């Protein structure tokens, strides 16, 4: 029953701006702007199927992905907002999990939810739980980091592997015969990007969940007005998301990720950025893929150099992975 | 596609804080920091049943909840962010219906969608459109609203009649008969509340949503340790209400609003509180409905000054009345 709900809510993400709170919740806005001068503001819906996964759950997907829109930002994410929508019937032993994970992962990262809300549905009118999750932080006044920021000669780097995320899924939703190999990189990445809050060289950071890198890069181009060559021999991918790649003919850039950063350095920063990135554990498999160039558009260099346009799918690998 | 779905967002919504984004929205925080020293933050989720009822839409109502919850801190909502859950197959005559009415209902409260998302769904996995919003704006250093504030002897009162929104619905979904007399009061209150702003006895506020008045009284009465009593027959509620009521047996008390206050006011106070809410076109129909007393506990006066202890019930009248 709702009062059930509420009550785990309260018990689970309990701090001081949540309690005895009216319609909203209060934060401190002098404590913000000692911080930096802009607020960074994010929000992601999630809606993975299955709900529970090698490396993660849609609860803690939910605290991640959001903390790591603010993140990327230069900011330090301090507060969010949680909405969920539930099935009636979902079990409570499923709803407690999802929740004791999430109140973890926030509590880990130093992240108070703040305020919130539940919307339970009857049973059929949704797949049994959403979570819609708003962050915040304050960015540094000396960061900016941006795409439109980026010209020709511009390095781009990955932080890790990719594809680790949708190939977990897919080998899941698709029954690919690859179960216990697979893991979900879902991680918060603050602890990660802060590492290169003082390099100079570093000129743009994004997350890489929907639309995988290859969004990523597309994104990229069309902000600064320059072309970006991929190599694809230089792209790091597990042995078992090879594997998937075989199976189903998909591309490990068009891959969700829920622990990768995509980065654009100026090219005389590139060995500085990548030695930061290896230096902490969730930057260890980071590696240079690739350079902005005058040409327009997006290419993948192939065998003997070959520089072929790389198109964006039509739809993602399949619906729900995030 | 659901680029489709990002193009309608993008055109509708379009501000400065969209354009151009990456990751997250960035905001002024020193333009904040000049209005206030609190920043309000609040989030609901919308699963309303159905989409278009008499008085408004999802989309009308995703923001003028979220705006409300913001507005009763004494902040003038500036910012909100919107999470879509689309069911795949959703006629985009829908979606750009709801969407175009979401964005005149913010574009005439001065309100920028600064950020947002979609994720799609297949068929049978959500019922057609949910939507979650989250809205930010600064508290006015010299405006303390709070439940905890309220003592022995205080008014109050609510702005206008109770259980309009909940009837309506009702009426709707369980086919009572009413249709044509029963019209939801969905409106976005900061004008009504701008009222409010610079009377000196006004000590607390809140809207009326899920669990209407009654919760409301509840929560008031649980922050500040003192008791509430509230007069029957001055509740103001409209015949076509109260003929839900006689049908059903159910309390306007309980019944979601999606336009009301209940206020707290000093005794004193109440008078000139009055006077401004009758000023203004939503505040039309306030009444002084109780007072704030030493005995703990919340307590309706029947016949002959019979004061009787006032249950919250067990559940909403029906589910997804918001």
């Amino acid at each position: 029953m709702q009062q059930l709900i509420n009550s785990l809510f309260m018990e689970a993400f309990a701090n001081p701006w949540l309690a005895e709170q009216e319609d909203q919740a209060r934060l401190d806005l002098a404590q913000l702007v000692a911080e930096g001068d802009r607020l960074a503001f994010s929000t992601d819906s999630y809606v993975i199927d299955p709900l529970f996964f090698p490396g993660g759950n849609i609860g803690k997907l939910a605290i991640c992905g959001t903390a790591n829109d603010v993140a990327v930002s230069g900011a330090i994410p301090r507060y969010l907002s949680c909405g969920f929508i539930l099935e009636e019937g979902l079990p409570m032993e499923t709803l407690k999990a999802v929740v004791t994970s999430m109140a973890e992962t926030a509590r880990t990262a130093g992240i108070a939810i703040v305020t919130g809300d539940t919307k339970v549905v009857q049973r059929g009118a949704a797949d049994k739980l959403f979570i819609n999750t708003a962050g915040m932080g304050a960015i540094p006044t000396n960061i900016h980091w941006g795409a439109q920021t980026l010209t020709a000669g511009d390095i781009l780097l990955v932080s890790g592997t990719l594809g680790d995320h949708g190939a977990t899924i897919l080998n899941l939703r698709e029954q690919l015969g690859l179960d216990g190999e697979l893991v979900s990189d879902c991680a918060v990445l603050t602890p990660l990007i802060q590492t290169l809050r003082d390099i100079p060289g570093v000129k743009a950071l994004r997350d890489a969940t929907r639309g995988g890198v290859n969004a990523v890069v597309h994104e990229f181009a069309a902000a600064c007005g320059c072309g970006i060559e991929i190599s694809e021999s230089a792209l790091p991918v597990k042995p078992a998301v090879r594997g998937v790649c075989e199976l189903l003919g998909l591309d490990a850039l068009n891959f969700a990720n829920e622990g990768k950063l995509v980065i654009a350095v100026e090219r005389n920063a590139a060995e500085q950025v990548l030695a930061a990135l290896h230096s902490h554990p969730l930057g260890k498999d980071a590696a240079l893929i690739g350079e902005v160039v005058e040409r327009k558009g997006v290419r993948l260099a192939g065998l003997y150099g070959v520089k072929r346009t790389l198109d964006l799918p039509h739809a993602e690998p399949l619906p729900r992975i995030c």
